[PDB]
């Protein structure tokens, strides 16, 4: 038995965690690069905290067992200046991960595909407890969102997805696939950068309209 709950910044520290413990080893891209330990991916799992749509999943103990971490995305301003995420890091291997992210979104904008739409939502980092996984609780924290999103007139939630067998998940509750690369396609210097297991195939970004 497990509740689904709204994370406080002041949990941060028991959100990073169990993030080290789970998806800092065992997401396909962390694991394919060996990760270890990387602050730069703890600010970047605390940043969306305080926009207060996150959610945790935690057990009959108290204990976090699984999080979906959202932040809210505005449409770019007309005279936006775009940055690049991976300049603002220093750790190699996940500016590897920024770089590839960056680079999506210089190939595909989520706000192209809903030009009315202002505000999206945007699932950043989904993490369940091994023990706990294939009982539906990343269905439960992803509704959770809709929750969010229905009180605040929100319409799109958007997940990137570093597998194929997460973006099943994302499928299985309702999202559709919106954009697609493949890890053998992706090579900005010309050579490939991301080998994982053929199963994985590439990145896909997925999309629902609650
Ligand atoms: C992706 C992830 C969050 C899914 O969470 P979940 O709560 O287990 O989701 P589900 O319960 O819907 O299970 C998903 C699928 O995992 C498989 N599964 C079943 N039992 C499982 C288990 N004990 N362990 C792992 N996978 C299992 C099933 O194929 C299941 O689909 P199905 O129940 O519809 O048949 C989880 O696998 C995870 O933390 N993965 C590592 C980090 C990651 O890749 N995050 C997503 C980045 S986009
Ligand atoms: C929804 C979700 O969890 N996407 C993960 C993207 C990702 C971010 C940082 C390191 C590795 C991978």
């Amino acid at each position: 038995p497990y509740t689904i709950e709204l994370i406080q910044p002041e949990d941060g520290e028991a959100v990073i965690a169990m993030l080290k413990t789970f998806f800092f080893k065992d997401d396909p891209l962390n694991t394919f690069l060996d990760l270890g330990e990387c602050k730069e991916l703890e600010k970047y799992s605390l940043k969306p905290l305080p926009d207060n749509c996150s959610y945790k999943a935690v057990n009959k103990k108290g204990e976090i067992i699984g999080v979906f971490l959202n932040g809210l995305m505005r449409r770019p301003s007309p005279d936006d200046v775009p940055e690049k995420a991976a300049d603002s890091c220093e750790h190699p291997k996940f500016k590897k991960i920024l770089s590839l992210m960056d680079h999506v979104e210089e190939q595909f904008n989520i706000f192209d595909v809903y030009p009315d739409e202002e505000l999206i939502l945007d699932g950043k980092i989904l993490s369940v407890d091994t023990n706990y996984r294939g009982l539906g609780i990343a269905g439960r924290l992803t509704e959770r969102a809709y929750e969010y999103m229905r009180e605040n007139g929100i319409n799109v939630y958007h997940v990137l997805c570093s597998s194929h067998y997460s973006a099943r998940v994302m499928e299985k509750l309702g999202f559709h696939e919106v954009f697609r690369m493949q890890f053998a396609d992706y090579k900005p210097q010309g050579e490939v950068v991301f080998k994982p297991a053929a199963p994985h195939v590439g990145i896909q970004v997925m999309a629902k309209e609650v």
